């Protein structure tokens, strides 16, 4: 019809049973992702767009970066046990990407402490088996759907988004686009 | 200083005849470009170290905010049609990333009319044969070199920096780093 299986969306082959109702995959490291997240806003737009009650979950991946890579998505961790995503994910995003100042663990660290976190607060957390239990949700998460790139998005742990099928010349419009498919599989 | 091929700098496998002694590829999209630019002043640092009779020359490339970064391609080629490139530069980085006022090419001509360029002037200079021309050479000079991502320098059509080989722990002394291995290249 109007929405197609192979243009705004694809199926996936194995269905992901107990998966967020939207699950989005990204990393610090990703060039689309800082776009995607400090331009387009995408998470906020799909966000303002989802029925009542539906939850959002955002992860983060292993596969970019190598060490920091992996050092970043417990830091992730650490933001979400803290409940503080929105206030690192900008300073983490441009400390990777633009000013290119996060080299080591400890420079993920001094952003969430210039961000307000105390250090033993971040310290205690970052050593924590709830932290160590949020990486292993995210790494079993990227598992169930055999995840080999980011950003990606998927809705009932049944459909994936594809941006390819969608027009970039207006990013505004192409922001309602991705957020309308987002609503219309969340309902089916 | 001391400077070896493969780390302050690359050797092209394929030399680009006739290609500007100093040539340097950014996008109004890449974050660390705009880092370079407005921060870190790069571009004033190597003019001020360059020989006598050596001329910098800034392109924009493609692959980089969808058919937008299209768009800003051709706006790049009015300014230097127009010769306004340093009144418009940090306002279009500044509207891309950071107000955000620029998501379609009508914003883009706002910009150039805030500056003080009249509304036909730029109209006409948008149609031009100048700038289609300038379009396609910055087109084809990215397609010579292969460039693969943003921002690049290159010099003599012959070297490409290396920033990941030069000292970030002091961004003062990164800084004359680099504008002291373009010197040190264009003399051979």
């Amino acid at each position: 019809a109007q929405y197609e299986d192979g243009k705004q969306y694809t199926t996936l082959e194995k269905p992901v049973a107990g998966a967020p109702q939207v699950l989005e995959f990204f990393s610090f490291f990703c060039p689309s992702c800082y776009q995607f997240e400090e331009v387009l806003h995408i998470s906020d737009n799909v966000k303002k767009k989802l029925p009542e009650g539906v939850k959002m979950t955002k992860y983060h991946v292993n596969f970019m970066g190598g060490d920091l890579g992996k050092d970043l998505t417990q830091a992730w961790a650490v933001a979400m046990a803290l409940g503080v995503e929105d206030k690192v994910t900008v300073p983490l995003f441009e400390g990777v990407q633009k000013t290119q100042t996060i080299r080591s663990a400890s420079d993920i660290r001094d952003v969430f402490i210039n961000a307000g976190i105390k250090g033993e607060e971040y310290d205690a957390a970052w050593n924590s088996f709830v932290v160590k239990s949020l990486v292993a949700q995210q790494e079993k998460a990227a598992a169930d759907v055999q995840l080999r790139g980011v950003p990606a998005m998927f809705v009932n742990g049944k459909y994936q988004l594809n941006p390819q099928g969608m027009d970039t010349s207006n990013m505004d419009v192409f922001v309602q686009q991705y957020a309308d498919t987002v609503k219309y599989l969340s309902e089916k």
